[PDB]
This record gives C-alpha cells, structure tokens and sequence, in this order.
C-alpha cells in the first residue's frame, strides 16, 4: 500500500507525519500543523476535503500571505518521480503516477478554482497574484487538467467582468426633497430614516466577505471596517442628538423620534438598527437621562425595554427571533464579533512540540464557523427605493469630529451632567434650539 515518493530535499510534501509537524484532533481532524503540513492535507492523494479547502482558504491569512499559498501550491504540484532503481515493468512508478501524482495535481486546481471563485477579492487587490495564477495554470499539461485550466480560467473571466413587489412612495416631513441643507434627525420622516438606514446597513452586511472577521476584530478588511465605522457613527449620532438637545420639551421628541425609528427597523427586521439605538439608549450619558424617560409615553417605553430584552442571556430571545423571521432581513453584526473574540482570546496562535512550531488550525476552524453564519443572511434584497441625498447623509455622519471615541463618550457624559444636573442641583432651563414642529408624523406608511 505504501508507494515509493522522491526525496524529501527534492519534493518538501513528502516528509512523514510527526507531532514535530502535525497533530490531529470519517477524515481526521486537523488540530494543528505546520504550513507545509497544512497545505499536504489540503491537497491529499487519499481523499477529498472539502471542509477544510473550504475553512482553510478563509482563514489562511492569519498564518500564510497569498504570494507564500501561491508559491506554496506551485510547489505541491511540480512533483518529481522518484529515482529508479537502476533501471522495465516499472510498477511502482505508473502507481504513483496513478495514485499520488495525479489526485495530488487535480486537487492543487481544484483549491486554484476554490481560491478564485469565492475569494476573488485577494487578486483584485494583488494584480501581480492574478498575474502569477494566470502564469502558473498556463502551463498545466493534458486532456484531463485542461478542463480544470478551462474552469478556472471561465472564472476568473466572469470575476473580472463583476425588486420581489413594487417599493413603497418615499416618505417626507419637514425637509422637501432635495432640501439636503436641513436634512435631521427631527426633519426627515422617521420611516424614510429607517428605510435608508435598512439599505444601507443591508448594502454593507452584504458587502462583509467572512475572511475579514479573521484574526483581525485595512486592505485586509474594508469591508468589516465601513461596517464597524456605520454603527460607531450612528449610534454616537444617536447620542450626540440627544445630549445636544439641552432643552427638556425637545429632547424628548429627539428620543421619542429614536424609539419611532427602532419600531420600523422591527418591522424591517433591520435587528443591526434595533440593537444601535438599544445601545445609544443605554450609553452612560443617555439612560441617566431620568427627567426625559418620565415624558416618554408607556408604548414608547414597552418598545425599547423590549428591544434590550433581544441581548440578555447572550441575545437569546434575538436568536429566537432572527431564525423565527422571513426575509428580507439585516442581521445584528456585533454578535459575531463579540463571539469571535471569546473564541480567540485565551486561544493560542501556535502549538510548540520538541522545539517546532504548528499552527493552531483548530481556531481558525472555529472563527470560521462562526463567520460561516453570515453569509446565509447576505442574499436578501429589501423592496425599497433609494433616497440618494437621504443615503449621502446617513453616509457623511461623522459626530466625533476631529475628536477621538472615549474623548467624545466623556464629553456626551458632561453634556448628559449639564442638561440634567445629578439630583441635589436644580434643573435648569435652556432655550429651543429647533423652530420647526416636533410632533412626530407618525410610522404608519
Ligand atoms: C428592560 C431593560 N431595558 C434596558 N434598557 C433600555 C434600552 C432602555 C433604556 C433607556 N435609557 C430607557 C428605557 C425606558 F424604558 F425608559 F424607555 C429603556 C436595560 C438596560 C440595562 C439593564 C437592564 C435593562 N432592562
């Protein structure tokens, strides 16, 4: 059964297994390995592995460069034959030909068309990678391969080229449409903030490939980091208007507009927005404010402690309602980024046996589980039209200035003081700051 391979100093894939470069945990499960070791069973003559090509290529940056897995791949595929042996039947040759040689080879284009297909976006951002892909199946020989040659090639090619029901009528208040100059929390109508807001959290859920989620929560993530920067702003936006409304009668419209936008997020099942306000409602600076929540009217109030009873328990009754939901929906994001740090913190990056280093393959295979969850999600186009002007807005929002984050947290903490002192000191009185109506049109369409 055993078949006659080259020299380890002339083929690198051919050392033997050892706990100096593999460990495992009815194909057996990688725990850890070295890169080598990694790639070897990536591309086994054995079997096929399509979990692990598939864990493997979203979470190989965290250990590997995609110029070192390209270089690494060539490198499993140029297999040299063995030395005879003075010589001819040649058995042992034409079965490792057979048995080794040529699974070893299509399983090196199949991860060549795995890596292209659904994770393109690490050769648009490295030309000379694609330059080099291009290059490398260029030179594969024979019937067989060439038709995998073919496959990744028609790939690449469709690659480089790239409503259910009628959308409801835009909804206006006070800001006319195109009015871009007075466009605010209070002026544009609550629903159209929602519905915006839904597009654009949708556009960039959607736009999160799970790779970016690994080993990292620039260039690396874009995505992931336009995702976290939305929320940040939206949330602070959310506070900053207001603790920046010092007077009492129009604070509470401010927030009463705020739990106006959650209940259509709900209806949107937009839960990323029911859990930014809950989390704007319950920073330091705002759930103090006991003077405003008192004018809040009971419904507003049963809505909001609602939406905070979604986290509790590790977002239980969240789960419950996401799995329980029809599309089109958006997800909340920040639950699996405070899963993924609970799996990688206290996680070593690397196992250590008689002096060698393997990587820990199994975080990566939990991260990537993890990750695996978001993409079921990212197939759900909502039916609502775009506002431009509307969507520029909500894209520009940028409350911290110049200002960094917990400066700024600090600063709506102060602001909070001010408006409403801590008990034993008076109330004051401040000046309306908004000369427009602060009753709300309402959220029914
Ligand atoms: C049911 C619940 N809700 C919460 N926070 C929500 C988001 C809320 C915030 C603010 N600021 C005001 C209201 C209200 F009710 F007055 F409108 C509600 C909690 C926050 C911490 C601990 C337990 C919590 N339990």
């Amino acid at each position: 059964e055993q078949m006659r391979l080259p020299s380890a100093d002339v083929y690198r894939f051919a050392e033997p297994d050892s706990e100096e470069n593999i460990i495992f945990e009815g194909i057996p499960i990688i725990k850890a390995g070295t890169v080598i070791k990694l790639i070897e069973r990536l591309t086994y003559h054995m079997y096929a592995d399509p979990n692990f090509v598939r864990t493997f290529l979203t979470t190989y940056r965290s250990f590997c460069k995609p110029q070192e897995l390209l270089s690494l791949i060539i490198e499993r595929f140029e297999i040299p034959e063995p030395e005879p042996t003075e010589a001819p039947l040649s058995a042992e040759l034409k079965r490792f030909r057979k048995e080794y040689i040529q699974p070893v080879q299509l399983r090196v284009l199949n991860v060549c068309r795995h890596w292209v297909e659904h994770h393109f976006y690490d050769f648009e951002r490295d030309a000379y990678l694609l330059q080099r892909m291009e290059e490398f199946i260029g030179t594969v020989r024979g019937k067989a391969m060439k038709k995998w040659v073919e496959s990744i090639t028609k790939i690449i090619q469709r690659k480089k080229i790239a409503f259910q029901s009628s959308p409801p009528t835009v909804e206006w208040h006070i800001s006319r449409p195109g009015h871009i100059e007075t466009f605010d929390l209070l002026t544009l109508h609550p629903i159209e903030i929602a519905r915006q807001l839904t597009l654009l959290e949708s556009d960039l859920y959607r736009a999160v490939q799970p790779s970016e989620l690994v080993g990292s929560v620039e260039i690396n993530s874009p995505n992931l980091l336009k995702m976290i920067r939305h929320t940040t702003n939206l949330t602070l936006w959310f506070e900053k208007c207001i603790v920046e409304t010092e007077n009492l009668e129009e604070r509470v419209a401010v927030v009463s507009r705020i739990i106006e936008i959650l209940q259509v997020f709900q209806e949107l099942n937009n839960f990323n927005g029911v859990l930014e306000v809950v989390s704007a409602m319950n920073s330091s600076p705002v759930y103090r404010l006991d003077h405003t929540f008192e004018q809040i009217p009971s419904r507003q109030k049963k809505i909001l402690e609602e939406a905070h009873e979604l986290s509790e328990d590790h977002y239980k009754k969240y789960l419950a309602k996401l799995r329980s939901i029809n599309p089109p929906c958006v997800p909340f994001f920040g639950i699996y980024l405070t899963n993924i740090l609970k799996t990688e913190e206290g996680n070593p990056e690397v196992l250590k046996r008689h002096g060698k280093e393997l990587i820990n393959f199994s975080k990566r295979r939990k991260v990537a589980e993890i990750t695996g969850e978001i993409q079921q999600y990212q197939n759900q186009p909502y039916c609502l039209r775009v506002e431009s002007d509307i969507k520029r807005f909500f894209e520009n929002l940028n409350p911290m200035g110049n200002s960094m984050e917990k400066e700024f947290t600090d600063y709506l903490f102060n602001k909070s003081l001010e408006i409403e002192p801590r008990n034993p000191k008076p109330l004051p009185r401040f000046p309306k700051k908004y000369s427009y109506p602060l009753k709300s049109p309402g959220v029914r369409p």
